[PDB]
């Protein structure tokens, strides 16, 4: 739509929401079949999603009371189980029927919605017959979260490429299957703070840029747009970053990225559910470019955000 | 020390423990302050430990009412957390003395007992570091779990050198601070199951070994020991090998351990907390020399029972 208009919505729901007295506002959470509040939420020690960190997951937005690409989503993790040796515990068909009555319950307009799939409790009950404690699901409806709030996206952030960690490679986890184990990501995390930046770039540590805390990486140079095809999650958000390059004839390149291009590109963004379209406008203490929010980045942003109201790509929760 | 001596006592412990009907007797732990069943135990579905893997662990064992080398264990996970820029939640002292009163109430004489601490209930994603030191911490004792049960320490098993999988190298996560994303570790143990093999012996993808799923790797060749340096946990099994073989005068080799070495080896044996000193007899289908457990294994494996009654290296536990 336009920042100004996409964001005063947000806004407006917010206050809103904030004004509610339903206890479910603050979010709503998916445990053992029953719903209950985040903070109250308790999962078994022995699950194998905690022993071993043994797990998928995968996080969908609802925005303005519609879910965005929930069936991409799903898709996803389906993948995900199955590379992991998984079996996702619910049809589809269901999952999407209890996500939309939590979302329902909750009034939450603008949410981040979360789906884990674990091992379960296969570590502790070896001995016991294959049955439902094999593949434990949890799920989880929050306040839309913000990698990159509103009031920042306006004139763009601060990234560095990593130089005390790299990407967790291929080979020791395939960074197709989302996953929780981020040691590398929360150092990467650490490292920006120690190092006056935000937003964490990891390298594959072979001169390649791949992903960050959260969000898949966008180059933009002499208007042809530029991500990483191998080392990464293959990000929804991404995934509607190249329809909507494609939609308005901007050529898009799915393949290896060296850190080398970073240092001379026309814009810099990330993009991920939560958040969107995140312009980075100051790269290791140097300003990209011209140190502001470029003119495809505001395309894609506008196209992105538009796309949560096409009924291709979206549908309308029923809050009762 | 003596196999069948070790043995023998563990089953006729065993199977006084199993005729208790202490609550208590198959397991206790300590979470938010309280003591819980194994079974009934739960952690915040919002703790970081759990939504992004954000912790350290450590595994101490007690054999025979003894624990063996917990201050050891305990040191390792201070090292642990200062690398992860956690803070220990409670006094070291508190910890002895939590633990030895949980194994004292369970009445387990031969236990598995894991310390976790984790970032807590705030992320670091958008935080301060100030903000970050509200750490969690849960302890977990169980009856002595085998990573090879002892009928299979007679005659040793088998191993394979990954090659679906290589070890997280050490500028994704520093593999000498204990942790649990596994990711690497699990699929290694799918790989061996699906080669017909048990144990997975992970390179770091350069040609040279590394650990596997819950040990250190040893290989023994005309007389002398050697286990990789670098790409791994710094094992307190693998530290008091080191011991034993000092003590008998066996040259022993810490350094780079290229993956061929492991094809000419006269002996393997993996070494871990959950089991002790275990043969390796046959590598990827084929036997390890002879196939026969090897006598430097064999003094190894005793000098290593023989610590557990050293009080230089053990305590026994008050049960009343
Ligand atoms: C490593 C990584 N890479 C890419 C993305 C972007 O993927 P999608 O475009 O499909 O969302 C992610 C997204 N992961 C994600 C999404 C939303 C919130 C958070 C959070 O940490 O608060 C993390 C991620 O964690
Ligand atoms: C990766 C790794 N490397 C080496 C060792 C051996 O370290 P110690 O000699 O200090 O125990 C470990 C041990 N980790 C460990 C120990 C006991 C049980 C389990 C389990 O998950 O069942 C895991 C481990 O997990
Ligand atoms: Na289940």
């Amino acid at each position: 739509a336009s920042m100004d208009k996409v964001f005063s919505g947000y806004y407006a729901r917010q206050k809103l929401l904030e004004r509610s007295d339903n206890p479910f506002s603050k979010g709503i959470a998916y445990v053992e079949g029953k719903l209950v509040l985040p903070s109250d939420a308790r999962i078994p020690l022995l699950d194998e999603g905690f022993m071993h960190s043994d797990l998928t997951y995968d996080v969908i937005s609802v925005w303005d009371g519609r879910f965005f690409r929930l069936d991409d989503h799903l898709q996803r993790i389906l993948e995900s189980c199955d590379k992991m040796r998984l079996k996702f515990p619910l049809a589809l068909s269901s999952v999407k029927n209890i996500l939309a009555e939590m979302v329902a319950k909750s009034g939450i307009r603008d949410a981040f919605v979360e789906v884990i799939v674990t091992r379960g409790l296969t570590g502790v009950r070896g001995s016991k017959p294959e049955d439902l404690y094999n593949n434990n699901i949890y799920l989880l409806v929050l306040p839309y979260i913000w990698v990159m709030a509103p009031e920042n996206q306006l004139h763009g952030g601060e990234a560095i490429i990593t130089r005390t960690v790299r990407r967790t490679p291929p080979g020791a986890f395939d960074p197709t299957i989302k996953n929780l184990q981020w040691g590398d990501l929360t150092k990467g995390l650490f490292e920006a703070m120690d190092r006056g930046a935000t937003y964490p770039f990891l390298t594959d540590g072979d001169t390649n840029l791949t992903e960050g805390s959260g969000f898949n990486i966008v180059l933009v140079k002499n208007g042809i747009i530029y991500t990483p095809d191998r080392g990464v999650l293959r990000g929804i958000t991404r995934k509607s970053v190249i329809d909507v390059a494609r939609a308005n004839s901007i050529d898009i390149r799915l393949e290896v990225v060296p850190v080398e291009q970073a240092y001379h590109s026309d814009e810099i963004f990330m993009c991920t559910t939560a958040g969107g379209i995140m312009p980075i406008t100051l790269l290791d203490g140097q300003p990209v470019n011209d140190g502001q929010v470029g003119p495809i980045t505001k395309k894609i942003w506008d196209g992105y955000w538009e796309m949560h109201y096409n009924p291709a790509y979206s549908f309308p929760v029923d809050y009762g």
